[PDB]
């Protein structure tokens, strides 16, 4: 919850979203592809739940959001959980870092997520 400056992304301003999203709710999310329910990323280009990458300590998710930036592309991910009505962790694959995305209010409404949770 805030404590660092970040970068602006570079993909931040042109980033593409597809139509008809779904809705994500405020809670309760889970991967769609395992059992995780903690850890889930919310790629803000297709609206897909996936969990963490697993770090060479083991500790993290089952890397299904990463195995899904490596086939689709889609650089920008918002950690579920983080999204205060100030901002929230994106991370951006491309860029490999967390970053800024000064967009992100219109970003998350794409998903009917108003940042005033
Ligand atoms: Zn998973």
């Amino acid at each position: 919850w805030d404590g660092e400056v970040r970068q602006v992304s570079k993909h931040a301003f042109s980033l593409k979203q597809l139509d008809n999203p779904a809705r994500i709710p405020p809670c309760g999310w889970k991967c769609s592809k395992c059992d995780m329910r903690e850890n889930l990323w919310l790629n803000l280009t297709d609206g897909s739940i996936l969990c963490g990458r697993r770090y060479f300590d083991g500790s993290g998710g089952n890397n299904h959001a990463v195995e899904h930036y490596r086939e689709t592309g889609y650089p920008l991910a918002v950690k579920l959980g983080t999204i205060t009505p100030d901002g929230a962790d994106v991370y951006s694959y491309d860029e490999d870092d967390m970053v800024l995305d000064p967009s992100l209010a219109e970003h998350l409404s794409h998903f009917g997520i108003d940042m005033l949770k």
